[PDB]
Formats: structure tokens, sequence, C-alpha cells
């Protein structure tokens, strides 16, 4: 009866306007009066804290919370008025480290269950993954045993990128790698990011200013507010906090 009591104990245009949010509502607002606008096809870098707006940027994109004040619009519509499951289902995420299921490669590459194997494999060709897909032992039918640990970090990154491509997202969210890969592979990865972000809205969670020197735009955050946003050369010319981080 203690065990049953344990069982009972078991139960593409984007603009932010003046958005404030706090999970606690007590310690501090997470973001305070953030304002910026991203045109379709712009490559946008978010800089400031690591995870207060890596996480606040991602959390707002995933709609993990509504704002306390202000509004967040996606494609001209306030995110408080969209079906959350439809929103998140219509949003593709490719992070630096992707978690995969202990199933087939094809099955690991289906978070879009009605995709045909041909369209997925073709999508991997478009998203430059088909070569390493083909050189997996069973190709598309290769069981991703141990949740994807027989693939490299880079090959997993490509897989995640194709997984975004297959979902035909309007907007991309990319988690910047915390380590290096190679010169030809990080260089390729950046080329893939450039092609992905071509004609599309790109949200880069930036931490290092080292990579973001060829971002179309960098958004610099301080104490929960966006104080400045521009391109890297101009931000370096500003000589402020982002220039000190650059």
């Amino acid at each position: 009866l203690g065990a049953v009591k344990r069982i009972h104990a078991l139960l593409g245009k984007i603009q932010i306007q003046n958005l404030s949010v706090r999970y606690d509502s007590s310690l501090k607002p997470v973001l305070k009066h953030v304002n910026t606008l991203i045109s379709p096809g712009q490559k946008i870098g978010i800089c400031g804290r690591t995870g207060s707006g890596k996480s606040s940027f991602s959390l707002a994109f995933f709609r993990m919370v509504d704002m306390f004040e202000g509004r967040i619009i996606i494609d001209g519509i306030d995110i408080a008025k969209l079906p959350l499951h439809t929103l998140r289902s219509r949003l593709s995420i490719i992070l630096q480290d992707p978690v995969l299921f202990s199933g087939t490669i094809r099955f690991n590459l289906d978070p879009e269950k009605k995709c045909s194997d041909s369209t997925l494999w073709e999508a991997l060709e478009i998203a430059q993954l088909k070569l390493v897909v083909k050189a997996l032992p069973g190709g598309l039918d290769a069981i991703i045993t141990e949740g994807g640990e027989n693939f490299s970090q880079g090959q997993r990154q490509l897989f995640c990128l194709a997984r975004a491509f297959v979902r035909k997202t309007s907007i991309f969210i990319m988690d910047e790698a915390t380590a290096s890969i190679d010169m030809a592979t990080e260089n390729i990865l950046q080329k893939v990011v450039m092609t992905a972000f071509a004609d599309r809205t790109v949200v880069t969670i930036a931490h290092r200013v080292h990579t973001i020197l060829s971002a179309d735009l960098v958004m610099v955050l301080k104490r929960g507010a966006i104080l400045e946003f521009d391109k890297p050369e101009t931000l370096l010319s500003q000589k402020d906090s982002v220039f000190a981080s650059f």
C-alpha cells in the first residue's frame, strides 16, 4: 500500500516590442523592454548573457512562457494568439547537440511522421548529409543505437539540419557549438548555416563574439534589455561591451 501510495504520489518577419517576462515573478524580469525587428532572410545573432537570452530567445521561440508585458510577434501574429502545439510543431529546432531516438536512422529522422523515406533521403542530399547517411551501415535503415552516439557531433549536426530542412520551417533556431570540429567541417557547417539562413530568418544563440563577425546582425543584451543591435564592424567601431567581447 506504500507502493500504491507512491503510484498515487506520481500523479518570416519577426519583431519584439517591449517584452517583459519572469518565471518567478519575484527575483527579476528575465528580459526587460526588449525591442528589435528582424526582416525575412536576415541572419540575427543574440549576444549578452549565455542562457538568459539563449534560454529567453529559445523559450520565446518555443513559447515556453507568455510575456508579462509587451508582445512577441511571429510572422506578424502575436504568439499569445497562436495554437501552441501548432506553433511548436511548425517550428524546427536544430541545436549543436541533438538527441535522437534509439531507432532507425529514418525513424530518428522522422519527427515529421508522414515524410516519405525518399523525401527524407533527398532532403539529406539537399542538406548535404546524404554522403554520411549512405556511409552509415544500413543507410536510412541504420539503427541509431545508443540514441545517436555512433555518429560524430558534426554528423549529428548535419542530421539535425536536415531534420530542420525536412520540416520546411519558416524560421531557424541554431545553438552555437561550444567546441571545435575541424576546419573543413566547421567551415562547411558555417556554409550550411549560410545556405539555411539564405532567404530565411535565422536565430543564432551566440555566446562567443568570435564566430559572429560574419553575422548579418548582432543583438547585444545587457541587464535584460537590448541596448544596441548592428553588424560586427559597426559594433566594434562603437567600442562598447560587444566590442570588448569581440
